[PDB]
């Protein structure tokens, strides 16, 4: 079981036997800004459970997060793939994405969960509205006053420091570098560094020039995010050695993310360049080697069941309906990418031991 592995996993899928109603799943079709192409493009939310905003479709189908048993089945997957930390999309409480329902509600049972199967939770700050250094300062209190006690509770264990928590922080970008660093530096106005909050920051860096911007704000590691390479800097992994490399000088954790494809037309049409085919994972294994070059301090997978953008492992069936045939892993099995995970973890976590300067050799 790796625990220098992580899985990026949503809670916001709902149905109507757990929420009463379709949450996700339901999703509509996003309008291009430019309402002269939207119109050439279908409209409205999708209207589940044969007709689901997503380009495959789940063995579990039109899933309740709210559902023990989908958890369970989720952490007994996320197991077989040896990965040891799940980094769970989080919203502030009464708050939600704009196309659902709040999920701070779930994180007990999702934590006792992870921890029936000796898993661990990190925390994926998405950009709720009005996000800055303080209410980021209000959240990690709350966040750590309220799971830190949880034995699921993710803290990466510095070989000889204090075991610190790690906040992966999507979008930060938006948030100024001299905003950041009234939280994120030593001697900054809010500074939760040296405190009982303090934990491990993991800026989303975009552009080669977000760079300088990281190292401003104060955060301590950096992650890509996207499953698309081509899509941005950081996603493509030609440039993944550089980002390495400028990590390692300024003591960063580069913590590259890894996909096994990109599709997001069930909800994006327009969003056709980015579509990347999975080549029945020749994509995600030239994605893990490319991360494995690198000798990163850990690893993570753009994702688990983000299944609007097509990035997700989990377990997909074929299906057909009237009018649409739905993506799948064939001619390979709904484990598919399950396995190709479970195989270069393993390699990973192995080849992970020969990096420690105190594990080298004549
Ligand atoms: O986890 C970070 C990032 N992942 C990809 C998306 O899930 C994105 O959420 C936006 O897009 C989804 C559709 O892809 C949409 O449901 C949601 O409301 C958006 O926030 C997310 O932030
Ligand atoms: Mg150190």
């Amino acid at each position: 079981l790796n625990n220098y592995l992580h899985v990026f996993y949503y809670s916001w899928y709902g149905n109507p036997q757990f929420d009463g109603k379709y949450i996700h799943w339901n999703h509509p079709v996003l309008e291009h800004w430019d309402p002269r192409i939207a119109k050439n493009y279908p409209q409205g939310r999708h209207n589940p459970p044969d007709d689901i905003g997503s380009s495959f479709y789940p063995e579990l189908g039109s899933y309740s997060s709210r559902d023990p048993s989908v958890i369970e089945t989720h952490m007994r997957q996320m197991r077989s793939a040896s990965i040891g930390v799940l980094a769970l999309s989080w919203y502030p409480p009464d708050v939600n994405d704009e196309n659902g329902e709040p999920t701070d509600n779930l994180v007990p049972t999702i934590l006792d969960k992870a921890h029936k199967y000796n898993l661990k939770v990190t925390f994926h700050i998405e950009p709720y509205s009005n996000r800055d250094d303080q209410n980021m300062y209000k959240n990690v209190k709350y966040i750590i006053d309220k799971y830190g006690n949880h034995p699921a509770f993710y803290r990466y264990k510095t070989k000889t420091g204090n075991a610190l928590p790690m906040f992966y922080v999507y979008d930060s970008y938006i948030t100024k570098p001299e905003k950041w660093a009234n939280l994120l530096t030593t001697s900054g106005s809010r500074s939760i560094r040296n405190s009982p909050y303090d934990g491990l920051f993991i800026a989303l860096l975009v552009e080669e020039k977000h760079k300088y911007d990281i190292l401003q704000s104060g955060f301590d590691g950096i992650y890509t995010y996207f499953a698309t390479n081509g899509f941005t800097y950081g996603s493509s992994h030609q440039n993944w050695a550089s980002l390495k490399l400028f990590c390692d000088k300024y003591n960063l954790i580069f913590i590259p993310s890894v996909g096994p494809g990109y599709i997001d037309t069930s909800i994006r049409p327009w969003n056709t360049q980015n579509t990347r085919n999975r080549i029945n994972g020749k994509y995600y294994e030239i994605g893990l080697s490319a991360a494995l070059q690198t000798r990163p301090s850990l690893i993570s997978i753009t994702s688990f069941n983000e299944w609007h953008e097509g990035t997700q492992i989990e377990k997909a069936v074929p299906k057909r309906t009237s009018n649409t045939v739905y993506l799948d892993y064939r001619p390979h099995k709904p484990g598919l990418y399950l396995e190709l995970t479970r195989k270069w973890s393993e390699k990973y976590s192995k080849e992970r031991a020969t990096y420690a300067l105190d594990r080298q050799l004549p």
